[PDB]
């Protein structure tokens, strides 16, 4: 008799998280009078300031943008910044009396094999689905980068994408982002740890700002020193102006030894522009110290 | 070492449901003597006196019905009666000795997060896939509801439509029905509670006979009386033959008070036509009582 | 507070077979100079001495074979030899000091509903999947079986085929092979003691040799002894040769009673050509002993 067993749930988690998860529409004036719906899309509620993360394709070309809680409420929302290369937006309500936040962890590391929950809100019931983590993601901002995303093989759709994806402690691990365009049966998700950091970036400048040298290149036992060396340098760019050239071994970028080409590249788009920062380099088997000057990378 | 451990497994959900779960063959004759297998699928049995359950669209135009058991038994079957719009049919064999059944909790409630086993017989070895619940499903009747299934991500194909969906203790929670057509990733069952209804109706009438009152309309604090009004009235309908007109506020039906519309609209479903119920309106800020002889919903 | 508690995961499995997965590339060499990568995939490090397990598919037409490991190291591949209709080849490396290996443990039974990852290694981080094992997979070699597969619901693709499928407990269940063609939602992958089986025989012949005796044919309470009926005879094979015709009743194939069409031709598949072996025949109610040189199947 299994009346007195317990069923294998995740439950749990849906309980703690779900009530974060919230529907958000795009609605168009027609001159008629009327209020249609251009598209309907899932969002995450981060803080009790009424901050929330959906998808930039979400909210493109609404003339209003409205949400919805699992509790009733309705709210109109602003929209305060995104950003087409994670495809995350940022939107704020106004609310009195306490908002429902995700839970968020900021201890925790995620492992591979660990199991996920991927929570939509497409009608409001939500749509929900489980898988693992496949690989976790880097949190890097250079735009050139392919590993910024986490990967997973909860099914992610038009239900759930711009969701929250969390682990069985409803922690949230990442925030739900469908492909456009890989492997079948693996999804994509924006990393927690990237999310909050393009959330505050969006909240103070209205957008991500992302720093640029100008440098392409690659990397070169431990006594052996590491280094990148410089393949091209672009034409009236922060490098070029400062006078590094072709074939220089770049040591060291803001006092960061720089060992892969990777890593400061990741770091320099992290650099606000009008930034001077010193970049060390090996030419002719001399040491030269030059002064460059951050700019914004080129659209 | 490993050799001392036991490796995560639903196996146990397997060993209680699977026996259940049988190979429906769909067989014409050609006129050349000979038997051929137009299509295959799974089938459940339900209980002691031989009641199974598949989908219609796997007997649809059968010339004789097979059923094969996992213990080796096979059956000719005798077509109680379907359903178009849940995709269900009833079949009944006659056992000499007991039959193994589905393990049926009607205490159990499902719950969003559930793991959940989609268990089926093509060929009979048997297809078994794993997911959890994503949305629980309504068990109303009202041919108009979009939300009488339950969603899971359990991969639901033709092995397995038609089959069993169990949570880890084997209990049923819904028949598989492959989907013709919504997000990818995401397949649907008839909910338990919906499968054993229709069973019976079926038993009883042969077919699924839905009532009818032929209304349109949509819902108006709790100091404010809820209620529905009408839209629009089927001429020649229940209601307008009882006096019923557009701007009626609904207030009640069959003594039960109406405050949703997709509530009243499957409560009504459910109700035998011939019936003659009281329904309360307001109109002109007075209260009638009408008397309507409920109609079998038009195909 | 979640702070104090454990997500639910699977990263034991990973940690303990992952790094025994590689990296495998087939690479090209344009007359150029130039190395191109042709196609990429995984493999699997079965034991000390450097055999790898992989795809066939993967290694085609390969002017080199290059494998690397997840901790670094890189090596040049010998191919021992590959089967077409398993979709296996055999790769081995020389290397100094140990190697990783794929825990193996030849006592644990696979069981329907065990949870299984499926682990590959594209472009080394790794892609990983969940799933259960749907179908327990027949070790047989006989070229005509379809049942020679264990089936999951673990996402196979380009990404982890030729990887390794492992239980929770880091075991090897089978080498994951991408089908090229069944049921959405179901994968494939060789039984781990069917392409142990098929490592050996590469080993030793480079090729797989599959025994053939030249016969179709369908089996006939305890009392009633089983057989085959011969159906048809190829022409010039070693049933032919032997002297066995339409209508016989095979009882025997060298000393093991046929009481299976399908246990009787994988047998015959193990069985060495230029093998002498007795069998036992019903005919016009009289015991015949003939004696079958076994062929290698035809291609």
């Amino acid at each position: 008799d299994s009346t007195d067993e317990t069923p294998a749930s995740y439950n749990l988690a849906v309980r703690r998280a779900a009530p974060a998860v919230v529907n958000v529409y795009n609605r168009g004036l027609n001159t008629n009078s009327q209020l249609e719906i251009r598209t309907l899309g899932s969002g995450v509620i981060m803080d009790q300031r009424g901050y929330i993360i959906t998808n930039k394709h979400v909210i493109n070309d609404a003339d209003q943008i409205i949400v919805a809680l699992q509790d009733g409420r309705v709210f109109e929302a602003l929209l305060v910044g995104s950003d087409s290369l994670t495809d995350l937006a940022v939107l704020k309500i106004n609310a009195t009396g306490g908002l429902p936040t995700i839970p968020i962890n900021a201890r925790r590391v995620p492992h591979i094999g660990d199991v996920v929950l991927a929570i939509g809100n497409p009608y409001n019931g939500q749509t929900i689905t489980q898988g693992i983590i496949s690989a976790t993601g880097r949190i890097g901002l250079n735009p050139t980068g392919r590993q910024n995303f986490l990967q997973t093989d909860a099914s992610i759709n038009h239900g759930n994408s711009g969701g929250a994806l969390v682990n069985s402690l409803g922690e949230l691990m990442g925030i739900n982002t469908l492909s456009f365009d890989t492997p079948e049966g693996i999804g994509f998700a924006i990393p927690f740890q990237l999310a909050t950091k393009i959330m505050d970036k969006l909240i103070r400048d209205g957008r991500v700002i992302r720093g640029y040298i100008g440098i392409g290149g690659r990397e070169i036992g431990i006594d052996q020193l590491q280094g990148i060396v410089v393949n091209e340098v672009s034409p009236d760019g922060p490098a070029a102006n400062a006078g590094i050239q072709v074939n220089d071994l770049i040591i060291s970028v803001d006092n960061k030894p720089a060992i892969s080409a990777l890593e400061t590249m990741d770091q320099v788009a992290e650099i606000r522009p009008g930034s001077v920062i010193p970049v060390v380099v090996m030419r002719d088997d001399k040491q030269l110290t030059l002064q460059v000057t951050i700019q914004e990378y080129p659209a």
